[PDB]
């Protein structure tokens, strides 16, 4: 029963790594101990120089060969045990009660909380790369659980780790749960409990404060690396990884109406739709507030009949409105002679049969706005058409949070504009 | 099928891998060709789907097994040819060509140029890590090089090129050569040359400024990585990426009065002493501007002594001064009141722990030179806080070459650093020793 | 599941195929955990692949090495170990798995595959008697399950019973670990499985092989010698020396209370002492009767003879009492007395300084000898002038000597003094032919 | 309970006074842990007391015991471990508990008490260089604060201390306990406390200190060669040697790849062997110049020269080179031509395998050499016809005195310019030691 423990989360510039590795010693002297890092920490951990204690470094180096940052290669025994900064081992034999505990059990990762402030709680964890979404909740098969918050030493089988892409990418406790539970793996919390260390780290205000922002960075950087753009939880909580009012959007250009999530077999980003959301709430308060008149058109008609919502693999916003009404407001007279930046940072553009606003000058999701006239009966543009009575007269319809405006009957509506049964019979991407 | 062709330079919104992929197929549909990148190309590569052509995405995913991400996987010829964006197969058999020029030759690596605008040049590189510096320069050997500049087709063997730390790492044109340079491999630039791509990328001023940018930045990220803080061309057009007077010093903070740079086996960042150099200079200009009597001190008197300049693996500069002569110059005696920035951004604070003086190269960077005060007494220069030295090493001062400038140093300063540091010090010096380190911390 | 560090200790730095042999195991497992041990760093440089599975155990001392790094169970973090040696290959996939496999069904401590090379292990039983200081092999009575191999083998087992043992990876391991091994009373099962030899073998040339195979003998004396194995003895009666003979000195040195070194160590006298002691007191005798000088078996050397025909298994020496009036007759006697003597046969041959007796030794740098004591009649009881201070150093009656009877003792027939038993519990005390003791019990019994 | 285990580990199996040392120690404590150390069971008996808290740890292996049983941290239960010589004896009550508390609040590692016989321990500094294979010995400037001690003292540490060394009871332990801690940088305070000597004191006799004498020499002069010193020195001087010399081999022997045997072991070249280098360069010198040979520094011994005047330290050969027209001037030079030559004074002279150089061994058996290089001019170029970069001829036109290796040696005119010309700019300003991460990446 040879266990490895494996040390990955600690802040250089504050740590009990020398004390968690001498506990572990104390109780076998040729125990194996790998301190995983990036760079080599300053200052100097100064471990025991002998053969069972070692440094992986895993970054590249001109020095190097491709082995020395592969972790798998400084681990020969049959099981890991990840411990993280602030636990020790007291009494002995723990990590052969673990081992105990995971043959005989049916998850293929085993925790012990750590006896710390936050000590490991089981969580539920739903993992969609479609919808670049994590969603976290209270584990209902406790203590069986999908994830952990918290601190604990997680043992598992070694070719389990290290055939995983990203297995001691920091967070941990974000990284490896996201990758198991991704694969269908539990952890089961133990009812052990690891000591903390005698003296721990980040006594300081300051260090923690120093150490919650550090860690707050590399959870960000983290979640855009593997394409995580949001983390929801149960009761609401919303954290977001994404593109702003101030950035980029996500995916840049399209070419061939085909954006590049889709050959990712991704749908669109949430971020992308909760801005796309935000312009349509503020464009539809503004040609409200001029009294233009406007109706959902295209895909977001369609969206909001079928679930009230942005179509989730679109990237727009499209709605009609009268031709005669455009002198109505501000900003699209204004974006006749040019492009107009509002005081609330909105671009309102012609470029020429429709208008186009973007939800700012940086982050180019927009709403397309497609001006129609009576010519006799029938609504029509000069650059496909459709009779009046849909738009005598309009119909209250959610859509992306807010009640839109909707051509009467438009369930007959969009099955003359896109064929019978549309609504039922989405085109998901392949 | 022995050689992989494998594609790692190029760039998503504008290149001609489509046409470079099919120019290979056209002289063997069966030639394994992949297309390596860290994300998914947009738009759309469009690559023919068979078996022997393969995109292999490097970075981690959550869905996927470390084997994904790790080249090699993909690559099962005993030969890799490294293809830049922009060349063409034309002529059949010049893969097979370069293969019988390597087995028969000596170098571990064989390159054919490619006849773009910017065909590949041979170059010399010497690597030093522990100054921190790639020096690059004319190949004495030609066509035997350390490293190429410019477009080529790279040959060499899988179990070489996989075997290297980052062996697909962006510029490959930088990162490659720096690692064989450094393990002592040579490159063998042929005569041999592959055909441009008939529309070649990245055609107009815009797309080859983005394109530019962009590289620009993965150098900058990768020398930083990797630990090159200066490259040079024969000694001179210098390139930096350390520190400045904007930032941070390079190791920050010193504990155990030993810097980290010696944990890592190296010396002092050459930006480091580029700053130091710039210190002293200035702080000297400053005293005998003021009329302060000063002399090269400690390992600064010791460097200069031995090779006229900063010993490479120190980090700061020391100097002694007249205790009355303090007065003559406004930054000490505004020092003595508090922290003082004057008006080249230097910093001057007075030390109330050893009573000395530290004047720091910006307020965000603390390299320093360090002014120690000395005053006569009964012809012995003393202190009051800690070794004391007769004066008539100092009646009269000498020039002595510093750092790039000539400095002053005590008479006789030959015997004066062996009764500070001992007989034969110029001549044996202190070597750093990681081995030793490692033992005692 | 099962995972395995592969040794490797039994090499040659001039001339091995140790890189093939690490080379060949990677290309089964590229993480696969190996150990190279070596006494010192091996020159010209084994160029091993710098990987941090594959590592070089350093066993010598060092002023900037602690403690654990010449501790080669430090090196090792699996459960599992297999011993490799030079000239192996690992060819076939997973066989260090059925090791392990047939490791666990099985009830061996020790699991073992041959290796293809010109001389693949073989089954052995052995052994090992310390008191004696003998290691004795013969044919396995059970084999496939064996006390010791000889030949080429890879040998699998627990690291914590490698590690446990005293000398893990003295040399030759082949030798010194199955006398570890065996001693406790360890099985090793030969396994019906076969490692490879390597492409390119070391030791290629006839020359190469030469100065290894001189090296190795060299190895395995030193070993013996360290452990206190005296002599090896092979089924159809062959033997290996490993101590004294006539060119050197004998094995204990001075004997201080009565009692050699060797006793206080739990271990009798050496066999290559009680072989000498044998010779030498087979010679004597053959000279003292062609001289025609009466001698009788004496002290514990007549006690040793009435017990079972030769020398107490902890005697150092012999005894042997002769006529005063015949010492004339025998010319390395009337020699002995004007000074030393060394004879035809190399035998030296002195009056002694302590009292009145002669002593001859095996050889000039050989020390074990024969002493002689000289008796004669007073009045119908044997007696000399000057005593040691012994309890079996008494007067006698002459009757005892007329006549003399023949008995058995070190390979010959010996003259011992009439009704013995009585000539020795008179000198000894009663019942001392059926109660052996060590020479002074005060000290240790 | 006690917290200190007396340890015997120097004495002399033949004579000593271990039973006198236990029995001191046991008078003040009966239940005082002793531990006496051998190699092998002393003979004669040591009839030590048979009681749990005296053991005899022997350090051998033995077909029949574990693998604790040799290691001498099985046998300390204790915090501190005290190493006692023979020939001390416990007196006064109580002297180990005041070393401790002299431990605990002093800021050395180790602390020592001297013993009071003909030979008490001193003051020393010592400086341990692995790279130059040296143990440099001196006066201590900090007394009592040492590096090492020299004579007896009962010595104090802490055993997790003294057991975590390579080799803590090697013999002699007053060389190497000392070797060992101060290349740690670790202390040892002379304390002001003083162990009384054996009533009947060890080795009375001139006889009996001559044996002793004779196997401690024996065990320090195996110790330092197994542990790679090389050279020892008191005061820079009284050099006292283990390495090559005339008679035996050179110390790395073969070069395999042009990379010395000692470079792998992240050392420099062994001083005995640096030391045969500049003989033979002074020899040579003498021998060239008194015949009439125009030669100068060369290669790495120019650049050792313009340097610090000597050989590199990691260098193992020395280089010159010579007019070609100038060989037949030298009687060894012409014999070399014809095959190797044996001078008067052991030195062994031969004509190049290939490559047309001369080369001069310190001995037959002893392989460090000097190479010389004959060069003609071909219209004020340097050239030999074999390949040393050619040169222009002036740089000889004349030569000038550069101090070498302990003599004066004859060097290019302007050997700055020179040396940059075969090495590049700045050479002399830029010395690189050895890198053996990168030979372990190279080869
Ligand atoms: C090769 C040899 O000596 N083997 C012996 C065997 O003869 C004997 O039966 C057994 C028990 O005494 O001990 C062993
Ligand atoms: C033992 O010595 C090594 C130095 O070689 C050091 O790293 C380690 O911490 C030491 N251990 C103890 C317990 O002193
Ligand atoms: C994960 O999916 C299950 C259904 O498979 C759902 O019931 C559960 O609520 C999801 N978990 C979270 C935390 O939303
Ligand atoms: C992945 O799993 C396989 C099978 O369990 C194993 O052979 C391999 O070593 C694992 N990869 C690792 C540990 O990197
Ligand atoms: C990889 O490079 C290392 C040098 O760090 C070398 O020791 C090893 O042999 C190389 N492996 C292969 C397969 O070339
Ligand atoms: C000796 O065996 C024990 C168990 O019996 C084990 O814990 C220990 O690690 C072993 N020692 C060595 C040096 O392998
Ligand atoms: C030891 O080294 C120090 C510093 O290098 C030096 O001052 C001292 O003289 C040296 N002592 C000896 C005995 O060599
Ligand atoms: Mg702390
Ligand atoms: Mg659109
Ligand atoms: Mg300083
Ligand atoms: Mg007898
Ligand atoms: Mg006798
Ligand atoms: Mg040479
Ligand atoms: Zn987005
Ligand atoms: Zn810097
Ligand atoms: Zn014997
Ligand atoms: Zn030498």
């Amino acid at each position: 029963p040879r266990v490895t423990v494996l040390v990955r989360e600690f802040e250089a510039f504050d740590n009990a790594v020398p004390e968690l590795v001498d506990s572990f010693l104390q109780q076998d002297p040729a125990q194996p101990v790998v301190v995983a890092a990036d760079t080599l920490p300053y200052p100097p951990l100064a471990l025991p120089r002998i053969p069972n204690v070692r440094l992986a470094l895993l970054q590249p180096a001109l020095d190097r060969p491709a082995a020395a940052s592969r972790p798998e290669t400084y681990v020969a025994t049959e099981f890991v045990a990840l411990v993280p900064d602030g636990a020790r081992a007291e009494a002995p034999g723990l990590l052969e009660r673990m081992v105990e505990a995971l043959r005989a059990g049916s998850a293929r990762l085993v925790a012990a909380p750590v006896a710390t402030a936050n000590p490991a709680r089981c969580l539920a964890l739903n993992v969609s790369l479609r919808e670049w979404t994590a969603r976290y909740g209270a584990a209902p098969a406790a203590p069986r659980c999908d994830a952990l918050d918290g601190d604990a030493v997680v043992l598992l089988r070694a070719r389990d780790l290290f055939n995983l892409s990203a297995p001691l990418a920091r967070p941990v406790g974000t990284s490896l749960f996201l990758q198991t539970a991704l694969r269908g793996w539990a952890v089961q919390l133990l009812d052990l409990t690891f000591a903390a260390a005698r003296q721990p780290p980040l006594a300081t205000a300051h260090a923690r404060w120093k150490a919650e922002r550090e860690g707050r960075a590399r959870r960000a950087a983290l979640l855009r690396a593997l394409g995580i753009r949001l983390v929801s939880w149960e009761g609401g909580r919303l954290e977001w990884f994404g593109c702003n009012k101030e950035t980029t959007r996500c995916f840049g250009t399209v070419v061939g109406d085909t954006p590049a999530y889709l050959y990712e077999e991704r749908w669109t980003p949430p971020c992308c739709l909760r801005a796309l959301r935000e312009t349509a709430r503020y464009v539809v308060g503004v040609l409200e507030a001029a009294g233009v008149r406007y109706w959902l058109e295209g895909g977001s008609l369609l969206g909001a009949a079928r679930h009230g919502d942005i179509i989730p693999w679109d990237y727009d916003v499209d709605l009609g409105i009268y031709l005669e009404d455009v002198g109505n407001c501000e900003q699209l007279r204004g974006a006749e002679a040019g492009s107009v930046v509002d005081e609330r940072g909105f671009v309102w553009e012609k470029a020429g049969d429709f208008f186009r606003v973007q939800y700012s000058e940086s982050n180019h999701l927009h709403v397309d706005l497609w001006p129609f006239y009576p010519r006799n009966g029938v609504m029509t543009k000069d650059t496909v058409e459709f009779p009046e009575h849909f738009l005598q007269p309009l119909v209250p319809l959610p859509f992306a949070g807010f009640v839109a405006q909707a051509p009467n009957n438009y369930r007959r509506f969009l099955e003359l504009k896109f064929g019978p049964g549309v609504i039922e019979n989405p085109q998901y991407p392949n």
